[PDB]
C-alpha cells in the first residue's frame, strides 16, 4: 500500500508579479537593513508539486487545497496514512499538488513594515483573520460542537492535533490573482484535471471558464457556488433567518457556458442536515449551501453541461466529513474518483 | 537519474502549542467572525515530509533549509534538475525535509486582528522584515551587485525568476520555539544526521546539544557563529568600519561540550574574498563569518571534537553560489556529502 516508483519528481515555482520599493540599492552599504530601498519583491507566486509514474495513463491530475490549507492534505492522513497523491501516482496518473498563493510554500507578500504594507501601498492587509480550532470542528463536520464526533464519523481520532495543526490564515491576496496563478499552470501543464476542496472549488470552476486544458472537475465540498450574471436564484437564509451562505459568485454567461464542456461532479460527505437545523450553525449552512450548488449544477446541465452531484451515503459511505480524501475510509472514496475518471476518459491515453 | 522508488512516503505536523481567546464558543451563532471568541488556536508548529528508499543503509537525514525557505530547496533546483531529497533517497537514505515554524507549511502564527496579535498577547510582530531580489542575490553570492554573475558561476542562470520565488518572510517566532520543534522530530526519528544550511547552521548545532539522536552534523554556509558562554574570541568589524557579523550564539559550556562528540563538517562555496573588500558589504561579510566559523571548530576540536571545514574549491569545485546543493554541480556537492556519511559509518547499518 506504501510504495511507489516515480519516473520522477520535483517542485517548482509559477505566477506571481513583482513589487518595488523606492531609490536604488549599493552593494558597499549594509545590506540587512528595515528598509525597501531599491528593492525588488516577487509576490503572489505558486508553488507546484509534481510526482509522475512510470508509464503514465491518462490525463495529469492537478489536487487543489481547500481553505487555509496545504498540498499537505493529499500527502498523508493526519494518522499518517496515504493520501490521494500516493494513491493516484499507484494508479498511473501523474500527480500535481499545489499551495496555493498565500498558503504554505506560496507566497505571502509582505516586506519590511507593518505585515503587507510597502511604503504608503496596502498589498494584503495588515489585519489578519483566522478559523479557531472549534470553528473548523464544526465547519469540518467533525461532529455538532467542538470536541463531540457524529457516531457515524469517519475522521482519524486521535489525531486531532495533527489535523488542526494542518490549517492557518491566508492573507488577503485578490481571488483573481489565486486564479491567474492556477490558469498559468494549466497551460503549462496541458490538458489535465483538477481536483478541488472547499474555498477552491469555486476557484477551479474560474479557472476552467479561463483555460480549455481544464478536463474534467471533481471539488470535494465546495465552499461557494457559481452562477450566470443576473441569473442567481432563489436561495434561503439559514434556519436563524438572519444568517446567509457565501454570496454566489456570478460570471458572463459567454464564460458559464464553458463549464458545460467537461464532466463536473460536486462530491459531498455525510452529515449534512435535510431539515433546518437552528441549534447548529455550520450543519445548517452546509444544508443550504449544498442546495445552492444544485441549482448551480441544474444551471450548467440546462446549457448542456455533465454535471453531477455525488452524496457519498448515496454510494455506501457513510459518516465522512468535509475532508473525505482525509477519512478513514478514503481508499474508498479515491475509487469513486478513479470511477469518474474512467467514465469519462480520463484514465486513457 | 530522475527515477525514485520510494518504500513509503508521507508528510506530518510536530511541535507547537496551543494559544487561545477568551470566552466560549457557542455552535448556534454565526461562526464566520472577525473574533477570537472562545477560540483554541495551535501555534508553532512544524511540518515534515518523509521519503524512504526500499532497504535504506545508514543514519536518515534531515535537512533543515536556511532564512526565508523551504523544503523546496531540497527537492529540486530552481531549473528543476533533482535536488538533494532525490538524491539521498537514490543513495539509500530516509530522507526528512522540514518546513521550520514560520515557514512555508509551517504556522505563520496569526489570528483574528493585527498580525500576530491575539488580543492584548503579540504573539509576533506586526511588523515584518523581508529581503529584497537585490539583497538576496549578493548575500547568496550570485554575483558581486545585482545583474552580475562571477566567473565560473555554478548558478542556474536563466531560473533568477524561480529560484527568487522560493524566498520569505518568517515572522518573529522564538528561536527557541524552532530548535524545540526539531529536538521533538529528532527524538521521533530517532539517531539522524542535520544536514543545514545558513540560518539554519546555529539552530542545528543548538538542536544537537539537546539531542544525542542527531549524530552528524553538515552546515552549508552557516550564518551565525557559536561558542562557549564568555569564550567567543576576538573577531574584527567589515571593511567598512562600522558593520560587523552576526553576534555569536553563546551557549553554556556543558552544551558546548556535546558538540565535540558527533562529527561535524561546515561547507563552504566559492567567492569569499580572503582579504578585506570595502566595496562589498556581503562578500566581506562572508570572509568575517567564515572566519567566525573557522574559530569555532577550533574551539569544538580543542574540546576533542571532530569538526572540519571544507572549501568546496580546495575539493576541486569553482564557482559555487551560497546554495551549493541546488547550483548546476550539486550532483558533485551530494559526491562530497556521501563521503562525509561514509567517513564516518553513517551509510552504515
Ligand atoms: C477547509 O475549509 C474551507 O475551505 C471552508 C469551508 C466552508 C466555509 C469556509 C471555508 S474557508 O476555509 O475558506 N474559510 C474559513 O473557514 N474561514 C473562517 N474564518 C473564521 C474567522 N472562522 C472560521 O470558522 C470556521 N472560518
Ligand atoms: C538563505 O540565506 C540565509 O539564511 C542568510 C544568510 C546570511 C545572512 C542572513 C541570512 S537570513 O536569511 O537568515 N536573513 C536574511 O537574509 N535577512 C535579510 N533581511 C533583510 C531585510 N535584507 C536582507 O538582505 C539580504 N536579508
Ligand atoms: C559567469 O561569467 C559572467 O557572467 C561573465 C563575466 C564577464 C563577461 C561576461 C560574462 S557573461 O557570462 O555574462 N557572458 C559571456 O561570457 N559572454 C561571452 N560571449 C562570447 C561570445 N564570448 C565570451 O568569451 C570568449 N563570453
Amino acid at each position: 500500500k506504501r510504495k511507489v516508483v516515480l519516473a520522477e519528481q520535483g517542485s517548482f515555482y509559477i505566477g506571481g508579479r513583482t513589487v518595488t520599493g523606492p531609490g536604488k540599492f549599493d552593494p558597499s552599504k549594509p545590506v540587512i537593513r528595515y528598509s525597501n530601498e531599491g528593492a525588488t519583491f516577487y509576490i503572489n507566486q505558486m508553488y507546484v508539486n509534481f510526482q509522475a509514474p512510470v508509464r503514465p495513463r491518462g490525463l495529469p491530475l492537478v489536487f487543489w487545497h481547500g481553505g487555509g490549507l496545504t498540498g499537505h492534505i493529499w500527502e498523508s492522513t493526519p494518522d499518517g496514512r496515504p493520501g490521494f497523491q500516493t494513491l493516484f501516482v499507484q494508479d498511473r496518473h501523474t500527480v500535481y499538488t499545489i499551495d496555493q498563493p498565500g498558503r504554505g510554500r506560496g507566497n505571502i507578500p509582505t516586506f519590511n513594515g507593518p505585515f503587507g504594507q510597502l511604503e504608503e501601498e496596502s498589498i494584503v492587509n495588515t489585519v489578519t483573520g483566522n478559523s479557531s480550532k472549534e470553528g473548523a470542528w464544526v465547519r469540518d463536520r467533525l461532529g455538532p460542537a467542538p470536541g463531540q464526533f457524529f457516531e457515524n464519523s469517519q475522521f482519524p481520532r486521535g489525531y486531532e492535533d495533527n489535523y488542526f495543526k494542518e490549517m492557518g490564515f491566508s492573507p488577503s491576496i485578490s481571488s483573481d490573482e489565486i486564479v491567474d496563478a492556477v490558469v498559468k499552470l494549466v497551460t503549462h501543464i496541458g490538458p489535465c484535471v483538477l481536483v478541488t476542496h472547499a474555498a477552491s472549488g469555486v476557484l477551479g470552476m474560474r479557472v476552467a471558464t479561463h483555460a480549455k486544458n481544464v478536463r474534467g472537475i471533481v471539488a470535494y465540498e465546495p465552499a461557494t457556488s457559481i452562477f450566470p450574471k443576473g441569473k442567481v436564484p432563489e436561495i434561503p437564509p439559514l434556519a436563524d433567518k438572519k444568517s446567509q451562505i457565501f454570496p454566489p459568485f456570478e460570471i458572463q454567461e459567454s464564460y458559464f457556458k464553458k463549464l458545460a464542456k467537461i464532466p463536473i461532479q460536486f462530491v459531498f460527505g455525510d452529515n449534512i442536515p435535510k431539515n433546518p437545523k437552528s441549534a447548529y450553525w455550520f450543519l445548517d449552512w452546509w444544508r443550504v449551501t449544498r442546495y445552492a450548488h444544485s441549482l448551480s449544477l441544474e444551471a450548467i446541465n440546462k446549457l448542456g453541461g455533465q454535471a453531477s452531484l455525488l452524496d457519498l451515503p448515496t454510494a455506501g459511505l457513510r459518516g465522512n466529513t468535509a475532508f473525505p480524501f482525509t477519512d478513514r475510509n478514503n481508499v474508498q472514496v479515491a475509487s469513486l474518483l478513479s470511477d469518474f475518471l474512467g467514465k469519462h476518459g480520463l484514465d486513457q491515453n
